[PDB]
C-alpha cells in the first residue's frame, strides 16, 4: 500500500517557502496601474477590447520582471515579492478612501510606499466615473442602492474585481502551443466579412486576441533572455545550468507545443500567471492537472527516465510557491469576507475518464506525485481538490487521509457520484461532464469550456430576510421595510406556522428578484468595460464565436449566488415552529421583545437558552428541523427557475442559475450586521459558515451531521454544499480510526450523495499558542471555508470563529 | 383658374428677411459645446444614451434664448442670429486645423471671436480620442484609410455630423402632445423586466427619452416666461398683445396637444429646432405639412374664421425665416460639396391620400397657402417639393409654374407615379407608401416611420474608377493601384470594347464593397456613441422597441450612397467605344498619353475636341450612349443586392441599399480631384452634377434630355435621379410656352416615369452681375443640386459651375 513521504523538502524549497511566509505586510505595486492608464489614454479611439489588449502588451513589455529564490519555475506577478498589483478599471473608490489606512487593517495589512501613494493620487482621479463600480451605480435603481447599502444583499466582489472563477483550456494550450493558437485566430479572421455587422465586432475581438497572444510569446522570450543574462553571472555551476535549462524551456514554449514535463508545467504556469495580471479575478484554477500533464510525466519519469519522480515533486513545489506569490488587495470591508488574503488557486486530481465511451478510474502516478508534493509543502496554495468516485482505490483514498493528517486542510473532496449525473441532467455533454473539475473552493465546472463564476455571484443574507419575514418585512439592522407585510411577531397576528412560511416564501421571492436585477447590472458593466482577452482566448468557444466569455463565448454558462445563514434559518424557524406554535410555550410578542432587546436581562437570557436547547438543531439528524430548512431553501431554488443569466440565448448551453453555499468567510461580517435571531444567537455574532451546522449545536457526532447535510436539495445546489469538519489529531493515530473515516467518506458520497467535505486537524492548544507567539507558527495553515489560510495571517475575529468550531471524534 | 399674389410681404417679414440675408460672415456659438462637455465629464458613469439626454437638458436650461424681429414663431438655435453651434462629439479634427482660417473660406466663411477661440481651446482637447471620427479611424483597415485619403470614396459628412436625413412623426406629436408622449414612455417602462438583458438596456434608453421630453416641455415654458417678460417692457400695444398670445400658445403646447393652427405650427417648429440643437445632422424635414396641419387651418380659417388666410401666410413666413436662421458649419473640404451653407429643410405638399383605401388627390387649401407663402418669400428654406401625380389638377400645376417663375428654384417635383409602385415593391405598406414625402433634396421616405439617410451615405467617384478601369486599375490622381488589372490603354492590350466594360465591372464591384465596408464602420460608431434621443423618440417604433433609430428602432430602414460623375461615365465610355474601337480613329496608347498629359499641346487639344463633338453625349436621346451609361450603372446596382445595411434583421423592414445621385454640389470638389477623362473633360474641372447632362453637350432641347434621363433604371435609384434644368425668364412669358412646360412634366413623370425635375429661371447677365456686385444681389436665390442657395453666398467655383450650365428653350 502506497506510503507517502510527507516531511522532506529540498533546501531550495525550504528557503523559498520561508521567504514568503515571513512577508507579513506585503507591498503594493502600481506598475500595472500606470501602464494601463497610459494605454487607456493613448488608445481611447480603439474599441475597448483592443484598448485592453494594448494595455496588457504594454505592461508585459515594460514592467519589472525577475527570477529569485533559485526558482525552477519563473514568472513574477508584480515588481516586488508578494506585492499586490492595482487594477483601477474595476474601481478606485476604496483605494482613494483607504490609501493612508492600509498598514493596520486587521487580517489584511499592506505596506504602501510614499511614491506609490504619490502615483495612485495621480492615476485614480482619471478613472473616476469610468470604473466598473461607478458605472454600476450609474444604473442601479435607488431601491437597489439601498438594498446594497444595508448589506442584506451584497455583490462587492463582482463590482471591484474581474470575474475569473474558472479554469482555462490547458489541453488546448499544450496541444497547439502559442503559434498554433495564433494560427487558429488567423484562420478565423480569414472568414470575417466586414459587411456583416456581427463580423465587424468579431474582427476587433480577434484582433485583440492576436495582440495578446503575440505579447505572451514575447513575454516568455523576455524571461528566456533574462535567464541567459543571469546564467552568465551565476558562479554556481548547478544554478547556472538550471538557468540555461530555463532559458531553453522558455524559448521552446514561447512558440511550439511543449515537449517535456518541465516545459509543459512552465507553460501552464505562465498562463495561470498572466491571467492574474490582466485580471485580478481570483479562483483561477488549473482543473485536472494530473490528467493533461500526465503524458509528459509518463514519458519523462516512467518510460525514458529523463527525470526522477523526486525531480517532478521539486518542480511541482516550485509551481506551488509561485502560486503563493500571487497576491490580491481588497477593500477593508470586502477583506473580512476573504480572511487570510486567499486566491483559491485550485488543482484537481483523481476522478474518472472515458475510454472508448466507457468510464474508468483516472488516478495515475502523477495524481500520487501531486498529492504527495502538497503533503510535503503544506501551503495554502494550491487548493487541492480530489474527485471521489466509487471506483477510487483504498490505496489512493488512504494516501489522501495521510495528507489530511498533515493538518493544513487538504485534500478536500468533490463527488463524481452526484456531480456527473446532475451535470448531464442539466445538459452538459457526457464527455464534458466526466471531465469536470473543481474551481476555487468547492464549486465545479468543465475546465476550459465554462463561463465565469460557476459560483461567486451575489450574496443574500438568509437570516436577515427571515427576521424581516417575522416582523412586518422590517430589516432589524437597518430598520427599512423593503417589502411591507402585515404579519409580525410584535403584532402577534400569525395564526399558523404556515403563515410564517408564506411570509418567508413571499419575502425571499422579493429579495431573490432584487439579487438578480443587481447581478444583471453588474454583469453587463463587466461585459462592456473589462473584457478578459487572454482568458476568453483559452475558453471554448470564444475564438470561433469572436467574443468574450462575458458576451456568451463559452460553451457552457451556469452561475450561482451565495445563500448565507443556512443553519441559522433552519434552527430559527424550527425554534419558532416548536416553541411558539406547536407547544404554545413562547408568545409571539414575547419573542419579538427578546429579539429587539438582543436577549438582554435575566428574563430574556433564559428565554434564549430555551431557544438554544429546547428546540432541535440542524446537524443532529432530526427531521423536524432539517426538512424544515430544506423546505425554506426550496423556495429560493424554485424562484431561481423564473430567470435566466445574462448570457442566456447568446451562445452558451444553459444560461441559467442554481444555488450555492460556498460563502467563504462571509459568515462573520454578515453576522456582524445581523441582529438577534430566534435560534438563540445574539446580535452581531457570526452566522454558521457555509452549510455546516451552527458551532456547538451538533452533539451526535459526525455521522449525524452527514445525515442532516445529505437532506439538503444537493442536486439543485450545484454551486456547492460546503461542509467543514474539525478533528483532534489523536482521532486518526490508529489505522482503526483512519479506516473509520474512509468508510464515513464512501458512505457520505455514495449513500447520501454529499457534495464535499474538508477537514481541520489541529489541537485547540496549538491554535491558542499561535495567538500567543505568532513568530512561532508562521507556517501554521488552517482550513477556513473552501480554502486554507495561514493562522497568523488571520484577524482575531476569524481566528476565534475557527477556534469555536465543533471538535468531533470518530 | 387660380392666380397667386407672389409679391406681397408684410413689413414685419420684409425687415426680418433682410436681417438674415445680410449676414455675410455668420458667427459661431460654443454654448452647446461647453454644456455638452460639462455633462459628459460629470456623468461619465451614466450609459451613453442617458449621458446625452442630460447634456441636452443642461444645455436647454442654461443656453441663451431670445425673441427678435417681432417674430410670431419663437425659438432660437444658438446665442446669436444665424450662429452655427459646435458639436464636438462627432469630431474636433477640422476644428483644430481651421480654427484661425474660418473667415476667408470661399463661400463658407464664419467669424470666430477671440473668446470663442479661447473656449474651444479648453474644450476640444478633452474630446480627442472620443469623437465619432477618431473612433472610425480606430477601426479602419489601412486600405480603407488610404481609399478615403485619396477621395475616390468619401464619407466625410457621416463622420463629422449626426445623420438626420429624415422626418419625425409630426402627427404623433400633434395628436398626443408632450404630456401624452411622456405617458406613452411611462406605460412602456411599466413593461420593463430588469432581469431580461434587452430590457435592461431598453430601460436606460427610455429613461433618456423621458429626460429629454421633460426638458423640452420645460424649455417651451422657458420661452413662455420670456414672452411675458418682454410683453411687460413692450410699449407697442400691437406687439405686446402678440407676445401675450405667444406666451399663451407656448403654455398650451408645453404639455397639451395644440388646438389652433398657430399652436400646431409653433409646436412643429419647436421640434424641428430642438432636433437640430441635439444633433447637427441636416436635411431635417417636415414631411407632409400641408396634410397634418390642415385640420387646424380648416378649423381656424374656414369653419370658425378665427384668423384670415393672409395671417396664416404670415405665420408660415415666420416659420420659414426661423428655418433660415438655422446654420451649420463644416470643414473646408466638406463645405465645397455643400456650397451655400445649406440645411435642406424640406416641406412636402401635394401627392395623394387614401380615403377608405381609395386613392384621392390630397391637394387642399393649405397646400395652396404653403405654395403661395414660399413664392412671396423666395427664400432657400423650406426646400419645397411637390408630389406630382396624374390626377393633380391643371390649376394647381400652373400655380406651381407661377412659383417656379419667381426665380428661386422651387417648387421641385417628385413623382408618385414611380415612388409609390416601387416603395410597395420594396415592402412598404400601401398605407405608408401613399404617405411618402421628400427628405432633404430629392430622396423620398415615409415621414415618421423611416431610419436615417434614405440617401446620403458614402460617395463613390465613378469617373476616377472609370479612369482606373482604363489604365491598369491606377487612379490617375493619386497614383495608387487599389485593384490591379492587366489591361490598360497605355499598353494598348484591350482587345475590344467588351474587355473595357469587363474592367469597369470588375473595378466598380471592388469599390462598391469597400464603400460599404467603410459605411459599416461609420454607422456602427454613430450607433454606439451619438444616440439621437428626441429624434428616436419621435420615429416609429423606437419607444416601443426601447432603442434608437441607429440601433434598428425605425419601422423602415433603407439607405443609399451617392454615385458622382454620371454623365461623365457615359460620355467617356461612349467616346472610347466609338472612336477607339468601333472606328479605330483614335489609338489606345494615343488616348492614354493625351489623358496623362491633360490634353496639353495643340495636337492633343485637337484629339480632345474630337472626343467632345465627334462622339454622342448623354442628354440627346441617343441610345448609343444612353443605354451604355445605363449598362455601366447597372453593375453597381446589381452589386448592391449582395449586401444588407447594418440595421438588417434588427427590427426594421427592408434593411437594404439602393442607388442614388443626389450628390449635392460634390461634382465641383470631386472634379477637382479627377484628371482628364476620355469625354473631353480637362483635369481638375467640375463633373456633371446629379444625373444631369454635362453642360454644353445637350444640344437637342429639353424634350431630348428627359428622353435620355428616363432611360436610366429609375426604379433602382430610389435615392433619386437628379435633373437640373435652366431657362431664361423670357421662355415662360407666353402661356403657349408655359403649357409646353406642363405638358413635358406630365410626360416626363407619367410616360418616362422620371423621378424629379427642378428649374433655374434666371439670365446669364443676372448671374454675372451678381458675381460683380454681390451687395446688389444679396437675395438672389439659385438652384444648386436638390436645394436652393443664396448666389452671393456660393463659392466662385460653384457660381461658375451654374453659370456654365446649359440654357434651354421651349
Amino acid at each position: 500500500m502506497t506510503t507517502l513521504n510527507l516531511n522532506t523538502l529540498s533546501e531550495r524549497i525550504k528557503a523559498h517557502k520561508m521567504a514568503l511566509v515571513h512577508i507579513v505586510k506585503p507591498p503594493v505595486c502600481t506598475e500595472r496601474a500606470q501602464h494601463y492608464t497610459e494605454m487607456y489614454q493613448q488608445h481611447m479611439d480603439k474599441p475597448i477590447p483592443v484598448r485592453r489588449a494594448l494595455a496588457l502588451a504594454h505592461h508585459l513589455a515594460q514592467r519589472t520582471i525577475w527570477i529569485k529564490h533559485d526558482e525552477l519555475i519563473v514568472g513574477n506577478q508584480a515588481s516586488e515579492v508578494r506585492a499586490a498589483p492595482i487594477f483601477p478599471e474595476y474601481t478606485v473608490s476604496w483605494i482613494e478612501k483607504e490609501i493612508d489606512d492600509l498598514a493596520d487593517r486587521p487580517g489584511a495589512g499592506f505596506a504602501v510606499s510614499e511614491e506609490n501613494k504619490r502615483v495612485l493620487h495621480e492615476i485614480c482621479p482619471w478613472w473616476r466615473g469610468q470604473t466598473v463600480q461607478d458605472r454600476c451605480y450609474g444604473m442601479f435603481t435607488d431601491e437597489q442602492k439601498s438594498l446594497l447599502e444595508t448589506g442584506i444583499i451584497k455583490a462587492e466582489g463582482n463590482m471591484t474585481s474581474g470575474d475569473a472563477h474558472l479554469a482555462v483550456n490547458f489541453p488546448l494550450v499544450l496541444e497547439k502551443g502559442l503559434d498554433g493558437l495564433r494560427a487558429k485566430v488567423a484562420e478565423r479572421r480569414s472568414r470575417i466579412n466586414l459587411t456583416v455587422l456581427d463580423d465587424l465586432h468579431g474582427d476587433q475581438f480577434l484582433k485583440a486576441i492576436d495582440i495578446v497572444l503575440e505579447a505572451v510569446s514575447l513575454h516568455i522570450e523576455r524571461f528566456a533572455a533574462l535567464a541567459r543574462e543571469m546564467a552568465a553571472t551565476e558562479s554556481r555551476v548547478s544554478r547556472r545550468d538550471e538557468l540555461l535549462a530555463i532559458a531553453e524551456n522558455c524559448d521552446a514554449i514561447a512558440h511550439e507545443p511543449p515537449k517535456t514535463f518541465w516545459q509543459a508545467l512552465q507553460l501552464c504556469y505562465f498562463i495561470q500567471l498572466i491571467l492574474q495580471i490582466e485580471s485580478n479575478g481570483h479562483s483561477v484554477s488549473f482543473a485536472r492537472m494530473d490528467q493533461y500533464l500526465y503524458p509528459y510525466y509518463r514519458r519523462d519519469v516512467e518510460l525514458n527516465q529523463s527525470l526522477d519522480r523526486e525531480h517532478v515533486i521539486e518542480l511541482l513545489h516550485s509551481c506551488w510557491l509561485k502560486l503563493l506569490e500571487v497576491n490580491k488587495i481588497r477593500s477593508g470591508s470586502h477583506s473580512k469576507a476573504s480572511a487570510g488574503s486567499p486566491l483559491y488557486q485550485n488543482v484537481t486530481i483523481g476522478g474518472q475518464k472515458l475510454v472508448n465511451g466507457e468510464p474508468m478510474d483516472a488516478v495515475n502516478p502523477l495524481s500520487y506525485a501531486i498529492l504527495e508534493s502538497c503533503g510535503r509543502l503544506r501551503s495554502t496554495q494550491p487548493n487541492l481538490s480530489v474527485r471521489y468516485h466509487a471506483g477510487m482505490s483504498n490505496d489512493f483514498l488512504d494516501a489522501c487521509v495521510q495528507v489530511i493528517r498533515c493538518g493544513f486542510g487538504m485534500p478536500a473532496f468533490n463527488n463524481d457520484e452526484i456531480v456527473i449525473p446532475e451535470f448531464i441532467k442539466l445538459g452538459v455533454e457526457k464527455e464534458d461532464a466526466y471531465d469536470y473539475a473543481a474551481i476555487g473552493c468547492i464549486e465545479t465546472a468543465v475546465g476550459g469550456k465554462w463561463g465565469y463564476r460557476c459560483t461567486g455571484m451575489s450574496f443574500i443574507n438568509f437570516a436577515r430576510v427571515m427576521l424581516a419575514a417575522l416582523e412586518g418585512g422590517r430589516d432589524a439592522t437597518s430598520g427599512k421595510v423593503f417589502l411591507p407585510q402585515e404579519k409580525a411577531l410584535s403584532a402577534g397576528n400569525f395564526g399558523n406556522f404556515d403563515e410564517v412560511m408564506t411570509a418567508w416564501d413571499t419575502q425571499i421571492r422579493y429579495y431573490t428578484r432584487k439579487s438578480i436585477e443587481i447581478e444583471y447590472v453588474v454583469d453587463t458593466m463587466l461585459e462592456e468595460n473589462v473584457h478578459d482577452i487572454l482568458c476568453s482566448a483559452l475558453v471554448d468557444d470564444c475564438i470561433e464565436r469572436a467574443k468574450s466569455i462575458k458576451q456568451g463565448g463559452a460553451k457552457y454558462d451556469w452561475v450561482s449566488g451565495l445563500q448565507v445563514g443556512i443553519a441559522n434559518l433552519g434552527n430559527s424557524l424550527a425554534a419558532v415552529k416548536k416553541l411558539v406554535f406547536e407547544q404554545g410555550v413562547i408568545g409571539q410578542q414575547q419573542l419579538a421583545a427578546a429579539l429587539a432587546d438582543d436577549f438582554d436581562g435575566l428574563t430574556h437570557e433564559q428565554l434564549r437558552q430555551r431557544l438554544i436547547n429546547g428546540a432541535p438543531k440542524y446537524g443532529n439528524d432530526d427531521d423536524s428541523v432539517d426538512m424544515l430548512l430544506t423546505r425554506a431553501y426550496q423556495t429560493y431554488i424554485d424562484e431561481l427557475k423564473q430567470y435566466h443569466n445574462p448570457r442566456y440565448g447568446r451562445g452558451p448551453i444553459g444560461g441559467n442559475y442554481y444555488a450555492g453555499t460556498s460563502s467563504i468567510s462571509a459568515n462573520v461580517p454578515f453576522g456582524a450586521a445581523t441582529m438577534a435571531t430566534p435560534d438563540g444567537r445574539k446580535a452581531h455574532t457570526p452566522l454558521a459558515e457555509g452549510a455546516s451546522p451552527a458551532s456547538g449545536t451538533d452533539h451526535l457526532g459526525p455521522t449525524a451531521v452527514i445525515g442532516s447535510v445529505g437532506k439538503l436539495p444537493t442536486e439543485a445546489i450545484l454551486g456547492g454544499v460546503l461542509l467543514n469538519q474539525k478533528l483532534n489529531p489523536s482521532t486518526l493515530e490508529n489505522d482503526s480510526d483512519r479506516q473509520k473515516l474512509m468508510v464515513l467518506l464512501r458512505t457520505f458520497f455514495e449513500v447520501h450523495k454529499g457534495w464535499h467535505i474538508q477537514y481541520n486537524i489541529v489541537s485547540r492548544e496549538t491554535l491558542l499558542d499561535a495567538k500567543k507567539h505568532p513568530d512561532q507558527y508562521r507556517d501554521l495553515v488552517v482550513r477556513v471555508a473552501g480554502y486554507s489560510a495561514f493562522f497568523t495571517a488571520l484577524s482575531p475575529d476569524a481566528q476565534d470563529d475557527i477556534i469555536a468550531r465543533t471538535e468531533h471524534t470518530l
